[PDB]
């Protein structure tokens, strides 16, 4: 019914557990997103996605405005119902995707001009495609500074940053549809410096947004550093608004960041791995090719309750995907999804009855034995 | 609760319709097998098999002696528990494809030695093998003569095929688990010449079998010729058995067969064309790839019940399958083998209301229009 309200239940230490409210949905938080950049979550219907518990997905703005295209995608009823997922979406503003995966881009005050085939993207233009699909929550459209970078440098892509939040604002609140139905998270940038990313924090809180993304990170600079940029980044952002750290990640990493006060994660992992073969278990990721499981007749993990848990071994999971079947990537990706939320749910639990700190200690202890 | 008992409950010419009743489950006949070749049918889970109507599938002893191995698969507790499938299942006995996919094969009385690396097949390995993984229904072990074949070489094929019948009886019976749980179905050879289909069919009925396949068509002799040899091959069978036309076949090839009294089938068709973009509707097969379907919201076909055809539209399978999503081959898959099942349903109800071959006209009229 609400448009978007954040409502935090339960607190230990940094980390929160809560719900956001939206129209198309309840998203509890700490949430994970599975990533659905092709307008599908790989292998997976949109129901067996919702029953391994995922309140949202996310999406692109540079992959879907390629193909199939946005005003396409509007044409054919909005992206919800176009890949049958009638619950929250996030959108990446094409910021991040532009610069990763084009093979020419000019970059300029107004936006990015880049070859797929040449096409543009701006605030303005991020926005309105972001309004095309119908996404629920919509990223302000930004620029990844990469990494390392000179603090010189950091500065000034952080600025031109800040300038593009405050025109995506404006371009999100001139569309009145989008404005009374979505909700428009801002992203922090500075690199790994305090002072920069406290810049960067005022700004967008100064512009003020929906909720507030760590941008920047998960850019090769390893888990140590990114715990540390964490460590003085999150505190800065306004503590009534949702945190996102954007594309990540490990198991690991999301118990770190949650004790840092991030409430929303994404990455590929869970369903990328689990085409490739490696399965998350609390005993940590194994590789279902291995010979060792060959004649292991125990599922994938000896507490997961997801469908694939309750019905096939290793050994049958082994012998697809060695084969190269498409079950053995579906059931794999069934499984991971259903174990990251499964971790999540054990996070938000965990907060709530303020043992959260144990858990991570636990989960942790376990995991990398 | 039977072992094995076919009741035909309903005849128009030589049309047939009825039930087999076997341990794990009944057959409604006619009927379509799924293939599943290395213990899975490509993309769909056993339960999404069997909300399509499926009421048996296909296996092969060829690649799952390979592949996972039978005495590993009867180590895991048989080819149902492995792929949890728990209805009843067909599997073929090797024959043919130990010489359509090998390397290498030295024929003799014995059997096949081949190269997959070594390995050989006999009648007494096949029914071996096949008591391993577990079938419901063992074929024997055959030769899928080529085509074409001289008269000559097609009866000396032919008889040592019937040899090989006798047998793959003789082992069958001789395991008495396998005897008192499992069919055993013979193979009519005979190429395309009347004489020799006649003493085939003599050999097979003095043995005498559960079921009745006809063997050694669908290899390339073409629809004309196929069903030329059918008209005089079938009324040779037992009349109180089941008839089996061996990998056949589409849409309109099942629809002459059944007016010529053929019972069971199986094909790659719908699983495989499926994921090369090729749906089957009630006005012939389209490719789905085709850009005239890019923003068409109607589904696959306009009248198919099949989850698929609820859900999605045309243009978002077209992107799935333009993008090479695993989806796509999915959603295309269920679709096709609901398509098939549909139709031997219609089949089936025709045939039971004295309507088939009003049924068989308006098909051909529309389908292919
Ligand atoms: C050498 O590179 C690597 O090691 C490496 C490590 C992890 C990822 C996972 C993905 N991480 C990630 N996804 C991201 C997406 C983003 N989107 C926007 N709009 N703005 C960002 O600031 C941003 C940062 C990201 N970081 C990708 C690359
Ligand atoms: C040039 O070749 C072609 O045109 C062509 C046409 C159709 C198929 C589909 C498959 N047809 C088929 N599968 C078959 C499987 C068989 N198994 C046994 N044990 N004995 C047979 O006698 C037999 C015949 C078959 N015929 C395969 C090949
Ligand atoms: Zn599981
Ligand atoms: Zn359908």
């Amino acid at each position: 019914r609400p448009r978007f309200s954040f409502s935090i239940a339960a607190r230990e230490g940094k980390a929160r557990t809560g719900t956001i409210e939206m129209k198309r949905g309840v998203i509890r938080t700490p949430a994970f997103m599975p990533v659905g950049t092709a307008a599908t979550v790989k292998a997976l219907k949109p129901e067996t996605v919702r029953a391994t518990g995922a309140d949202i997905i996310l999406g692109n703005t540079y992959h879907l405005m390629l193909r199939p295209g946005a005003e396409r995608i509007a044409k054919l009823g909005g992206l919800h119902s176009f890949m049958g997922w009638d619950r929250p979406i996030l959108t990446d503003s094409g910021g991040y995707q532009v610069m990763s995966l084009s093979s020419l881009t000019k970059q300029s005050e107004e936006g990015v001009t880049f070859k797929s085939s040449r096409h543009m993207l701006s605030p303005e233009r991020s926005i309105e495609i972001q309004h095309l699909l119908g996404s629920d929550i919509v990223m302000a459209f930004d620029e990844c500074t990469p990494y390392p970078a000179t603090p010189s440098r950091a500065a000034s892509s952080m600025e031109r940053s800040m300038r593009w939040a405050k025109r995506s604002r404006d371009a999100f609140d001139s569309r009145k549809e989008q404005a009374e139905n979505a909700a428009l998270f801002g992203i922090q940038q500075g690199s790994v410096f305090e002072n920069l990313r406290q810049q960067s924090a005022d700004a967008l809180a100064e512009i003020g947004f929906d909720g507030y993304a760590v941008g920047g990170l998960a850019v090769g600079e390893g888990q140590d550093e990114m715990f540390r940029v964490l460590d003085f980044s999150v505190p800065m952002l306004p503590d009534d608004k949702p945190h996102y750290l954007m594309g990540v990640g490990k198991p690991d990493d999301i118990v770190g960041a949650v004790e840092r006060g991030i409430d929303m994660f994404d990455c590929v992992l869970p369903t990328r791995s689990g085409r490739n073969g490696q399965a998350f278990t609390w005993d940590g990721p194994i590789n279902i090719r291995n010979a060792r499981f060959s004649e292991d007749l125990k599922p994938l993990d000896s507490e997961c309750h997801c469908a694939v848990c309750q019905k096939w071994s290793r050994a049958y999971i082994h012998h697809l995907i060695r084969a190269g079947e498409i079950l053995g990537a579906m059931l794999m990706t069934e499984h991971n999804i259903a174990f990251y939320q499964q971790l999540m749910q054990k996070i938000r639990d965990s907060i709530s009855e303020g043992r959260f700190s144990q858990f991570a200690q636990d989960f942790r202890a376990r995991y990398f034995a």
